[PDB]
C-alpha cells in the first residue's frame, strides 16, 4: 500500500549547503566493489536563495557540482558551485542577477548559464548543462569551472537538451528548438586535436506542428538509423518581470507527434505518428526490432506541464498537503511504443504492428496518419519509474531487458526500482526516511549478462540519530545492497551525471 | 512463452453435431461439490451447415441450447436445436431460407445462438435482433418466439441484459438513438412481464444516419453507462448484416452516463482512442466517480471481419498468421468522473488514490480519458468476463473470471485480481475451454468462495472428446471434470440455474 513519509525528510533535498575545499573520506559499511574505479560526477541546485531573495522552482537553485571517488573499496566526496555568469554575478551583486526557469531577477535578455541539470564529455572535456546555448567546461578532477561555451557561435539552435546522445567512438547527437527542430552532431576529437565544438554541424532538421510554437524537447531517441523525436502538447508561446515557466502553454487539440529521420542519410521521414496526449521528458532507449522502431518512454498521461507541480513551495510542504498537491496532476506511466517503418495503403485501417511479442498498435488511417496505442509496462497510482538509466555504453540504441529509476511517490523521490521491460518484473529498493537520486549503472568489467554490475545512487536520510545523507551501490541483478559511503553533511538534490572510469 | 495447437483440435468447435433424445450420465473424475445443485445452461452453434449449404461465419450456425445438471455430486449432458423460425423453415425446405450475419439465404433471423437469461418465471435463448425464443430449461423444449417490436421501440436488444436481483432486467438497443429496455419483476397479477416493458431513456447518436454496433453496457445501482464505439452500422446498405458493417476512422470511442433512478442521460463529453468493445467486466460507483472496467480490442477494424469460420478452421500456423494485423486484446479500467468543475480545465479529474486512470477537461467541455490497464498479452485476449455477478454486480469487487485467447482460439481460464493485476491460469494442451460461469457456495461471505465451470473440447486421440471442468474460483485448481463421449461445438454465453 500507500508509503508515508511524516517526518518531512524530503525538504533537506531542497535546503542550501555550503561547498567544500577539499574532497572528504566516506565512511564505507559493506563492501565498495575493487573494480569500481573512477568518479560520480553529478549535478544539481545548490543555493536555493541569495541571501533574502528567494528560488521559486526545482530548476532555479545554483548549479552544484558533486564528486564520489571510488579506488580499492575507499570513498571522497567532494562538491564545488559551478562559476557560471548567474552565480558569479549573484555573489558579486549579493542578489539575482540573471532570470531563472521560474525566478525572475529585478533590477538585453540574458539568458541564465545555470548548468545544474547534467554533465557529458565531448572529446576530451567535460561539459555542465542546462536547457539553454551556454554550456559550462568543467575539470571533472577538481569540479574547477574553465570556459563558458555559446552553441549559437557554433551551430543555428536557440538552446540544446541536458539529454545528448554519445556513441561509443564519441560522437554526440543533441537537439534544440530554431520554427524548427534541429539535430546537432559533435564529431569525436580527431587527430589534429582542435576543439570538437568547432565541427559542430546540423545533420536533419524535424518540423514544428505550429508554425509560432515550438513543443519543450527534454530529450529524443537514438538507434544505429534512426533519431525519434516525441512533439508533445507542451508548447512555448515565442509571443511571450517574466520568467520562462510564464512561456509554456497546453495544446489541448493536438495529442502527441512522433517523428523518425533517418540518421545515416541525414533525412527526415514524412510517417506522421499521432497518440493520445502526455509530458515526456526521458526516453529509455530505443532500438530497432524488423521494420519497426520500439520506443520505451517515461510518460505522464495529461497535456497539463508537470513543471508546474515543482514549485519549491509546494516540495517544501508537510506530506498531506504533497500528495493533496499531486491529486489532479498528470499520472506517471512507463510505456512501449512501436513504429512501423514499411506502410502500406493495402493495410488502410488495420494494426500495422505485427511483432509476436508486443500489445502496442500503429492503426493507418485513410489521410494517411498512424495512431499509436503503446504497451504499458510500468503503472502505479502516482508513483513514477523516473529518470531512467540502463546499460548504455553496450544496449544504448540496440535490443535490451532492464531498465533502471528513481521512483517518485507524489514526485518525492523514495525508493530505487528495476524493470525487466520483457516481463514487466520490478525490483525495489527503498528505506524509511530516505530520499535517493537517479541509479547510474555501472557495468563489472567482466560482464555476460547485460545486468552484471552496481548502480549508484545518492541518499538523503536526515533522521536523528543517523548520518544525513550517503552513496548508495546495489547489485544491478535484483537491488540488494552492497555498500554504502556515508558522509557527516546534507546533499541537496541531483538530477543526472554519469560514472567516469579511470 | 507462445503456446502452440499443431493438432489442430480446435477445428471440432465449429463441427456440426446431433441433438440428444434424452440426458446422458457423464463420468465424474475428482469430486463434484455436493452443495453444487442445478443446472448449467450454455448457447452456441451446432449446425453449421444446411445439407451442401455451409454457414459462413462464427455467429451463423443454428442455435444448440446445451445442459449440465448437477444433483448429488453426478452429472447428466443434454442438449436440443432451438426450434426457431430460421431452424425449422431450414429443416422443411432443406436449404439455408433466412440470412444469417455472414451468410445470405438465397424476414429477420431468430437463431438465439448466444445467450440464455430469466425473465419472470421464464428463461429466452436470444441473439441480438428483436427475436428473443422462449425455452424450457428443464427439457430444453422451444415454447414460443418473442417479437420486443410488438412491445417497445428497438430494432434489436443485446445478449447481456443486466439482472438485478429482484428479477428486474435492463437492456440496450438500437432505434436514430439507443434505447434502454426495462422488464420489470413478475408480480402478484402473475402476466407477462414483457408486457409490462417500458423504455427508461435514451443516449443520443453521434452519426445521425448510423448507430454503433452495442453487444454490452454497464449498470450500477444508481447509473447506466454506454460505450459508443466506432464500429458503425450503415443502415443505407445478396448482402447479409456483415455487409452492413463500417468503422468510423475520426470518431474514437464516446462513453456515455445515463441516471438510472431519475432516467435522464447526462451531457458530459466523455472521448477516449478508438477501440471494438463486445464485453463489460463490472462497473461501480467509488465516490464521484463511475469505475468501467472493460474487455478492448486496440483499433476501429471490426473484430468479426476474423471470425470467419473458414478462417478459425485453418492450420496453426495460418491461424496465428490471419491475426498478426488484426486489433489487439487489452482489460482495460476507465474513471468517468461525475462532477465536473469547470475552474479544473486543463488538468487530470481523477482524484481517486488507487488508479492510474486519467480524465482531461478540456476548454471544448469533452473529457478526455486514459485508461488504466489491468490485463495485455500479445494476441492473448481476457474474453468473455464472469465475476460474482449476484452478489458484485454493479458494486466494488476484486476478482474476475475469463476465456483465454490464443490468437482468437480458446485455450485456457484465467482469473484475474482487478486491484492488484495478479492472474492465475487453468491450461491443458490440446484442451479448448469455455467462458467460465461462477457459482457461489450457497453461504460464501467471500468473493471468490465458490467455483468456476467450463465447458472443454478435447479431441485428442485416446481421450474423451469433451467433458464439463469444475476449477476451485480461489486458485482456479481442478475439483473434478464429468467427461461425454461426444463432441460439443463452441458456446458463447449461458448461466447456473440453481435448484
Ligand atoms: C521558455 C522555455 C525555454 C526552454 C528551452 C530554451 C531554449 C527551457 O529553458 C530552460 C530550461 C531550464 C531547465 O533545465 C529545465 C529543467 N530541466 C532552465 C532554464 C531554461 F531557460
Ligand atoms: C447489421 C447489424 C445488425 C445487429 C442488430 C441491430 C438491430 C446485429 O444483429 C445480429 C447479431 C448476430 C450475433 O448475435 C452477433 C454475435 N453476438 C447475429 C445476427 C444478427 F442479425
Ligand atoms: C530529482 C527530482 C525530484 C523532485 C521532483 C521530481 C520531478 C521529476 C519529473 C520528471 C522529470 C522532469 C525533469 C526533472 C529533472 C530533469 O530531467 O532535468
Ligand atoms: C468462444 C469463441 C472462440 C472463437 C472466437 C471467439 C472470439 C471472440 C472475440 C470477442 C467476443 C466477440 C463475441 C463472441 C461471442 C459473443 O459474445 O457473441
Ligand atoms: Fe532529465
Ligand atoms: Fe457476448
Amino acid at each position: 500500500s500507500q508509503v508515508e513519509h511524516p517526518a518531512g525528510g524530503y525538504k533537506k533535498l531542497f535546503e542550501t549547503v555550503e561547498e567544500l575545499s577539499s574532497p572528504l573520506t566516506a565512511h564505507v559499511t559493506g563492501r565498495i566493489p575493487l573494480w569500481l574505479t573512477g568518479s560520480l560526477l553529478r549535478c544539481g541546485p545548490g543555493l536555493f536563495e541569495v541571501g533574502s531573495e528567494p528560488f521559486y522552482h526545482l530548476f532555479d537553485g545554483q548549479a552544484l557540482l558533486h564528486k564520489f571517488d571510488f579506488k580499492e573499496g575507499h570513498v571522497t566526496y567532494h562538491r564545488r558551485f559551478i562559476r557560471t555568469d548567474a552565480y558569479v554575478r549573484a555573489m558579486t551583486e549579493k542578489r539575482i542577477v540573471i532570470t531563472e526557469f521560474g525566478t525572475c531577477a529585478f533590477p538585453g535578455v540574458e539568458v541564465t548559464d545555470n548548468a545544474l541539470v547534467n554533465i557529458y564529455p565531448v572529446g576530451e572535456d567535460y561539459y555542465a548543462c542546462t536547457e539553454t546555448n551556454f554550456i559550462t567546461k568543467v575539470n571533472p578532477e577538481t569540479l574547477e569551472t574553465i570556459k563558458q561555451v555559446d552553441l549559437c557561435n557554433y551551430v543555428s539552435v536557440n538552446g540544446a537538451t541536458a539529454h545528448p546522445h554519445i556513441e561509443n567512438d564519441g560522437t554526440v547527437y543533441n537537439i534544440g528548438n530554431c520554427i524548427a527542430y534541429n539535430i546537432v552532431k559533435i564529431p569525436p576529437l580527431q587527430a589534429d586535436k582542435e576543439d570538437p565544438i568547432s565541427k559542430s554541424e546540423i545533420v536533419v532538421q524535424f518540423p514544428c506542428s505550429d508554425r509560432f510554437k515550438p513543443s519543450y524537447v527534454h530529450s529524443f531517441g537514438l538507434t544505429p538509423n534512426y533519431i525519434v523525436f516525441v512533439e508533445t502538447p507542451v508548447k512555448i508561446n515565442l509571443f511571450k518581470g517574466a520568467n520562462y515557466m510564464d512561456c509554456f502553454e497546453s495544446n489541448e487539440t493536438m495529442g502527441v507527434w512522433l517523428h523518425i529521420a533517418d540518421k545515416k542519410r541525414k533525412k527526415y521521414i514524412n510517417n506522421k505518428y499521432r497518440t493520445s496526449p502526455f509530458n515526456l521528458f526521458h526516453h529509455i532507449n530505443t532500438y530497432e526490432d524488423h521494420e519497426f522502431l520500439i520506443v520505451d518512454l517515461c510518460c505522464w498521461k495529461g497535456f497539463e506541464f508537470v513543471y508546474n507541480y515543482l514549485y519549491l513551495a509546494n516540495l517544501r510542504e508537510n506530506w498531506e498537503e504533497v500528495k493533496k498537491n499531486a491529486r489532479k496532476a498528470p499520472q506517471p506511466e512507463v510505456r512501449r511504443y512501436v513504429l512501423p517503418l514499411n506502410i502500406d495503403k493495402a493495410d488502410t485501417g488495420k494494426n500495422l504492428v505485427t511483432l509476436p511479442n508486443t500489445t502496442a498498435t500503429a492503426i493507418l488511417c485513410s489521410d494517411e496518419t498512424i495512431w499509436l496505442e503503446p504497451e504499458v509496462l510500468f503503472s502505479g497510482p502516482r508513483q513514477a519509474f523516473e529518470f531512467p538509466q540502463i546499460n548504455y555504453q553496450k544496449y544504448g540504441g540496440k535490443p535490451y531487458t532492464y531498465a533502471y529509476g528513481l521512483g517518485l511517490n507524489h514526485f518525492v523521490p523514495d525508493r530505487l526500482c528495476k524493470l525487466n521491460v520483457k516481463t514487466k518484473e520490478t525490483w525495489v529498493w527503498q528505506e524509511p526516511d530516505s530520499y535517493p537520486s537517479e541509479p547510474i549503472f555501472v557495468s563489472h568489467p567482466d560482464a555476460l549478462e547485460e545486468d552484471d554490475g552496481v548502480v549508484l545512487s545518492v541518499v538523503v536520510s536526515p533522521g536523528a540519530g543517523q548520518k544525513p545523507a550517503y552513496l548508495l551501490i546495489l547489485n544491478a541483478k535484483d537491488l540488494s545492497e552492497v555498500a554504502r559511503a556515508e558522509v557527516e553533511i546534507n546533499i541537496p538534490v541531483t538530477f543526472h551525471g554519469l560514472f567516469k572510469k579511470s
